[PDB]
RNA sequence: UAGCGCCGGCCAACUCCGUGCCAGCAGCCGCGGUAAUACGGAGGGCGCGAGCGUUACCCGGAUUCACUGGGCGUAAAGGG
RNA sequence: UGAAACUCAAAGGAAUUGACGGGGGCCCGCACAAGCGGUGGAGCAUGUGGUUUAAUUCGAAGCAACGCGAAGAACCUUACCAGGCCUUGACAUGCUAGGGAACCCGGGUGAAAGCCUGGGGUGCCCCGCGAGGGGAGCCCUAGCACAGGUGCUGCAUGGCCGUCGUCAGCUCGUGCCGUGAGGUGUUGGGUUAAGUCCCGCAACGAGCGCAACCCCCGCCGUUAGUUGCCAGCGGUUCGGCCGGGCACUCUAACGGGACUGCCCGCGAAAGCGGGAGGAAGGAGGGGACGACGUCUGGUCAGCAUGGCCCUUACGGCCUGGGCGACACACGUGCUACAAUGCCCACUACAAAGCGAUGCCACCCGGCAACGGGGAGCUAAUCGCAAAAAGGUGGGCCCAGUUCGGAUUGGGGUCUGCAACCCGACCCCAUGAAGCCGGAAUCGCUAGUAAUCGCGGAUCAGCCAUGCCGCGGUGAAUACGUU
RNA sequence: GAGGGUAGGGCCCGUGACUGGGGCGAAGUCGUAACAAGGUAGCUGUACCGGAAGGUGCGGCUGGA
RNA sequence: AAUGUAAAAA
RNA sequence: CGCGGGGUGGAGCAGCCUGGUAGCUCGUCGGGCUCAUAACCCGAAGGUCGUCGGUUCAAAUCCGGCCCCCGCAACCA
RNA sequence: GUGGUAAAGGAUGUGGCGCCGCGAAGACAGCCAGGAGGUUGGCUUAGAAGCAGCCAUCCUUUAAAGAGUGCGUAAUAGCU
């Protein structure tokens, strides 16, 4: 375990120098009264000042755990060496605190997620893999200790799955699956090829939380404006001196509907409203899906030029391309061994990527 | 003062590491999907040298508009 | 009449070899047809998929993976899992250093490994009378070189094997033919199990295949007389027991013997049909034997090996667990559903094979398994052995039955440190589904199928119904090649 | 008489909601027309017709028997 | 009595 | 606001008039043919009958109300 | 200018009855002084000092001063 220890120390270490200097600029800032007489200003001041709580304790606590262990650890099979080992068992649940502080920082990491597998380049073979990944991610959820609700499944032509979708019930289901989007490369002799040669195939994967609605809130009076007016066409003297035309304009969007079918202003206002609803509902509905089209913008590559992590069963080895990391047990990987992988590699990269972007050019 | 192009085949010049359908090469054929004389670096080699390569266009090869010097049953081509 | 942008490294002719055809011709193989029995239904056994698990080690995948590696998984085995412990090692060679010889015996400890640790002890070499020490082996401990890996790649590979297929084919030298790939030969008529042989021929000949040479089985002769024999006489506790003999049986070496050889017909021949003689005929029956090559077949977990990766651990030890999990799916199997039968008594006829801390004769005790005594046997001398189905006598009388024996309870023996998980057997009781099985599908052409036992490898014992081999009783049916 | 102005034509280029087809694209949906009597010989002018390849009628050709 | 994509030839 | 028709396994339809038993097709699941998938063959599972209430011994079936789908209708000024 | 014709709801309009408590041992008002100590009550919150939100009931100096009325600062002090 000496390996993952120095690793967690390395994570906390680069935090040190950066937040080291970042703290010193901020602290002498919080000294002046002129700084505080700017209320909203010294708010975000005390915010960064706050971040120095999670910064300090990690470095301090972890720094001392490295050294102390190193000493009474090197050599002994019985006495004081096994005395020092379970002192780091509590330090192992303190490694726990560290990891939780690196993952939980997603928009909706904490809530359950929704995974979807959709095959790609590779034909009948490509979809055979889609199902392999289905069981893969499914099987992982069982071990993570999570309930899997399969929302939709659709077997393909020969091999079985043109598409599939799942609901990983639990907590941090999203934060955990989050770094599993993108395509996946799969090399092997094709169980469908009459010659059996090596064939690359590609499946797609995506992931998402869950949310609410907004409909009726809009029909609130003060937002729209209703005009009356004489109708048009037939009515005789009735249509003349009887205004039964109605037009509800939805001021917030300008969108409007007008109606003058019946002879009743009340029955016409009733109708217009009932149609403005449906129109206004579709607009707001699109806007919802239009936000998910900007979540397609978060990542939405093609289908086989691009990859994320290769799985070759020939030479036995998976390879997350995002991290350079490797392995040689695609069998185990295609079963659930993801914690270690996702944890470090995926979280690290994902978080450090967007994080360093945000604090350097975003 | 000594530099530049190249060393899979055409085409004169071969090994090692790295890499792993990625990074890249490319004039044609093609080369890279963990073991590459074809990517990239190194050692060495071939070519030229105050140059060496590239791009662009002209004539050559192209007897591929054929006068020199071609064809037309089925290859492109005999007119109903 | 007739463009262009754009785009491709081809498009394309004729001919060649091969594969394919719901093209053809000739021909074959339990391929179909004829025919007998059987899986698919049920119970159980066994392998596999899946799911489950702390782990349920891994490989094998249509034919050619699935009672297959495994010809023996309680711990061993064991590659997996949990926990305890060593971390130049359980094994190799080497260099070096300090302490002890070697070796044997123990105690505290712990689940065992392992760790703490007392005793006995003082051999062999050099110097000296001794002392004292130094040198070899051997061990403790230190260190380095290095071990070790059933970690990965059978798409790096040797070896071995499966396979098409015991199919009759594959090909070479020279000549000739074609610009050439290539063709001929090898094709064509006849013939056969066959590129078997004849005949013909721009080829002539040769090689790997086929056959033949090797093993088993059939008839017979030679040599051999601790098996068998009154065949033949004599004695008999009348048993081939003693004498006696090897003839016959048999045991095992060696040889004879069949070659379309003979007769008859057809035929150019090869060969074919029919007849004798013959134990046996047209290859007498069974084996061993599997061409060039095919499948990126199989296997780096038999072993070997290029590369890779691990290195107080991806190596090593122990204890326990697991491989034997079960809502399920299939493959090979065993026992059956009963009267061409089940039971019980009693009686007969084999083969091949194995066996001296193995085979165990007989006695005793026990319902029994099994235990106690105990003779013989390194074995054509004694032993596993009762072969079983058969034969004759008795019982049941059509029923879920005296059919069928699953499941469960209870009591017990034996192996092995140990039978919870997990052995095998015995006895009592309990007595399940099953009344011949959907669509579908396997085997076999004669001493065959069906059927009935016996043995052996493995191995303490055994989850063997599995495998390899042995003999006993012994059919049906092939008009025909669509 | 330069040139300007007026009106009317011709050629050429750019641009346009939409619309026709075409080329290309490791994977999609539909079916299987062609290549072996490709399992209705194919191919062709033309005419009708049909999601799609196609089908069918008339004639014609063997690049069919 | 229909169909089987997409990485194999010093 | 009216009048008429209807909500039945996953899909689409039947059954209700004239109360006792929920059927048909595709699809689904198991097995088979195939080298494999489709087709084809063998076997099986699946329905609170919109919801609330009533009449009855008994309600998909009869009666009343609410909810959703469809068809008509909304004229003279 | 009610009268000369409006409602919830509001307000130190004015008159009348009634009950309660305070005051010549000095009330109500105004006005001078303190107005405190652990405390900065505990809990959350970036912060939460009687004084955002949540939970709540100490004693001491005294003749007197609330774990606190309202403002106010980022949070104080502050004034009350
Ligand atoms: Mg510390
Ligand atoms: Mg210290
Ligand atoms: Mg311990
Ligand atoms: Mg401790
Ligand atoms: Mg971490
Ligand atoms: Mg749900
Ligand atoms: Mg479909
Ligand atoms: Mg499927
Ligand atoms: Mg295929
Ligand atoms: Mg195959
Ligand atoms: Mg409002
Ligand atoms: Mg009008
Ligand atoms: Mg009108
Ligand atoms: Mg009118
Ligand atoms: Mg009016
Ligand atoms: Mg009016
Ligand atoms: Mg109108
Ligand atoms: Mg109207
Ligand atoms: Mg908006
Ligand atoms: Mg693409
Ligand atoms: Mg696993
Ligand atoms: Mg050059
Ligand atoms: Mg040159
Ligand atoms: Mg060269
Ligand atoms: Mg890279
Ligand atoms: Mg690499
Ligand atoms: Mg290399
Ligand atoms: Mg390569
Ligand atoms: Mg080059
Ligand atoms: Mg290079
Ligand atoms: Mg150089
Ligand atoms: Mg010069
Ligand atoms: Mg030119
Ligand atoms: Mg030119
Ligand atoms: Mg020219
Ligand atoms: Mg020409
Ligand atoms: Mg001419
Ligand atoms: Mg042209
Ligand atoms: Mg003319
Ligand atoms: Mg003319
Ligand atoms: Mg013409
Ligand atoms: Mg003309
Ligand atoms: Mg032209
Ligand atoms: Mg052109
Ligand atoms: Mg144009
Ligand atoms: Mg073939
Ligand atoms: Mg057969
Ligand atoms: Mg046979
Ligand atoms: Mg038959
Ligand atoms: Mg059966
Ligand atoms: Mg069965
Ligand atoms: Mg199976
Ligand atoms: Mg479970
Ligand atoms: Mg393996
Ligand atoms: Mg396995
Ligand atoms: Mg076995
Ligand atoms: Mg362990
Ligand atoms: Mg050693
Ligand atoms: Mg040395
Ligand atoms: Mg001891
Ligand atoms: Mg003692
Ligand atoms: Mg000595
Ligand atoms: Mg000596
Ligand atoms: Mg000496
Ligand atoms: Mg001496
Ligand atoms: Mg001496
Ligand atoms: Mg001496
Ligand atoms: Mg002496
Ligand atoms: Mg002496
Ligand atoms: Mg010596
Ligand atoms: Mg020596
Ligand atoms: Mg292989
Ligand atoms: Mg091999
Ligand atoms: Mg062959
Ligand atoms: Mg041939
Ligand atoms: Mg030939
Ligand atoms: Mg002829
Ligand atoms: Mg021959
Ligand atoms: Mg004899
Ligand atoms: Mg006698
Ligand atoms: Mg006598
Ligand atoms: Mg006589
Ligand atoms: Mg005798
Ligand atoms: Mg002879
Ligand atoms: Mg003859
Ligand atoms: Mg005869
Ligand atoms: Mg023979
Ligand atoms: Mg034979
Ligand atoms: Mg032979
Ligand atoms: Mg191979
Ligand atoms: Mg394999
Ligand atoms: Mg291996
Ligand atoms: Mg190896
Ligand atoms: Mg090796
Ligand atoms: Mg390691
Ligand atoms: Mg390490
Ligand atoms: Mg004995
Ligand atoms: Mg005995
Ligand atoms: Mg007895
Ligand atoms: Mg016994
Ligand atoms: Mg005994
Ligand atoms: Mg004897
Ligand atoms: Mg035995
Ligand atoms: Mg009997
Ligand atoms: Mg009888
Ligand atoms: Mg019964
Ligand atoms: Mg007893
Ligand atoms: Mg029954
Ligand atoms: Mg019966
Ligand atoms: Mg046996
Ligand atoms: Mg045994
Ligand atoms: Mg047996
Ligand atoms: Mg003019
Ligand atoms: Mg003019
Ligand atoms: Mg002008
Ligand atoms: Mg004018
Ligand atoms: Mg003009
Ligand atoms: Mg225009
Ligand atoms: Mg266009
Ligand atoms: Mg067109
Ligand atoms: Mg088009
Ligand atoms: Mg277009
Ligand atoms: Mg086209
Ligand atoms: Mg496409
Ligand atoms: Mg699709
Ligand atoms: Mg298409
Ligand atoms: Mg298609
Ligand atoms: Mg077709
Ligand atoms: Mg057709
Ligand atoms: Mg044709
Ligand atoms: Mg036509
Ligand atoms: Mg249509
Ligand atoms: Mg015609
Ligand atoms: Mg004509
Ligand atoms: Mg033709
Ligand atoms: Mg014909
Ligand atoms: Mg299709
Ligand atoms: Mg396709
Ligand atoms: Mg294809
Ligand atoms: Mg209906
Ligand atoms: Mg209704
Ligand atoms: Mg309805
Ligand atoms: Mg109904
Ligand atoms: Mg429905
Ligand atoms: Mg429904
Ligand atoms: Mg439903
Ligand atoms: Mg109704
Ligand atoms: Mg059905
Ligand atoms: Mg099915
Ligand atoms: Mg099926
Ligand atoms: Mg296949
Ligand atoms: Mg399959
Ligand atoms: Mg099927
Ligand atoms: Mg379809
Ligand atoms: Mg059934
Ligand atoms: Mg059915
Ligand atoms: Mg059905
Ligand atoms: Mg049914
Ligand atoms: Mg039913
Ligand atoms: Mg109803
Ligand atoms: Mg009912
Ligand atoms: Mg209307
Ligand atoms: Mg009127
Ligand atoms: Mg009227
Ligand atoms: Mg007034
Ligand atoms: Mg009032
Ligand atoms: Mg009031
Ligand atoms: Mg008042
Ligand atoms: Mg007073
Ligand atoms: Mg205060
Ligand atoms: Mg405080
Ligand atoms: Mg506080
Ligand atoms: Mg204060
Ligand atoms: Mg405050
Ligand atoms: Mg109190
Ligand atoms: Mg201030
Ligand atoms: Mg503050
Ligand atoms: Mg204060």
């Amino acid at each position: 375990n000496a390996s993952r220890n120095a690793w967690k120390a390395s994570g906390g270490i680069f935090d040190i120098p950066q937040k080291e200097t970042r703290l010193k600029e901020l602290e002498r800032r919080l000294e002046d009264p002129s700084l505080w007489n700017d209320p909203e200003a010294a708010r975000k001041v005390s915010q960064e000042a706050a971040r120095l709580r999670r910064t300090v304790d990690t470095f301090r606590s972890l720094e001392s755990d490295l050294q102390g262990l190193l000493e009474l650890m090197e050599e002994l099979p019985a006495e004081e060496r096994e005395a020092l080992k379970p002192e780091l068992e509590e330090a192992a649940k303190k490694l726990d605190e560290l990891y939780h502080q690196t993952l939980l920082n997603f928009p909706h990491a904490e809530k359950n997620a929704i995974l979807t597998i959709q095959p790609g380049a590779g034909g009948t073979e490509a979809c055979d893999w889609a199902e392999m990944l289905l069981r893969m991610y499914t099987r992982f959820a069982e071990r993570q200790g999570f309930q899997v609700e399969v929302v939709d499944l659709t077997p393909g032509p020969e091999a079985g799955i043109d598409y599939a979708q799942i609901l990983v019930k639990g907590e941090n289901a999203y934060g955990l699956l989050s770094p599993e989007a993108g395509v996946h490369r799969l090399v092997r002799p094709s169980p469908f090829d009459a010659s059996g040669r090596r064939h690359t195939s590609f499946a797609g994967v995506e992931v998402i939380p869950e949310v609410d609605e907004e409909v009726e809130v809009v029909l609130k009076p003060e937002e729209l404006r209703i005009d009356v007016m004489r109708a048009s066409g037939p009515g005789g003297q009735g249509v003349n001196t009887t205004d039964s035309a109605v037009r509800v304009v939805h001021l917030p969007t300008g969108i409007t509907v007008t109606c003058q079918t019946t002879r009743s202003q009340i029955k016409n206002k009733e109708l217009a409203l009932k149609i403005l609803k449906a129109r206004l509902y579709e607009l707001e509905r699109k806007k919802r899906e239009e936000e998910l089209k900007a979540l397609r913008g978060e990542v939405r590559p093609i289908e086989w030029g691009s990859q994320i992590r290769s799985y070759v069963l020939d030479k036995n080895y998976v390879k997350d391309h995002r991290t350079g990391l490797m392995r040689h047990d695609p069998e185990n990987v295609l079963d659930g061994d993801l914690m270690d992988l996702i944890w470090a590699g995926l979280e690290w990269k994902a978080g450090r990527r967007q994080g360093t972007e945000e604090v350097e050019a975003e």
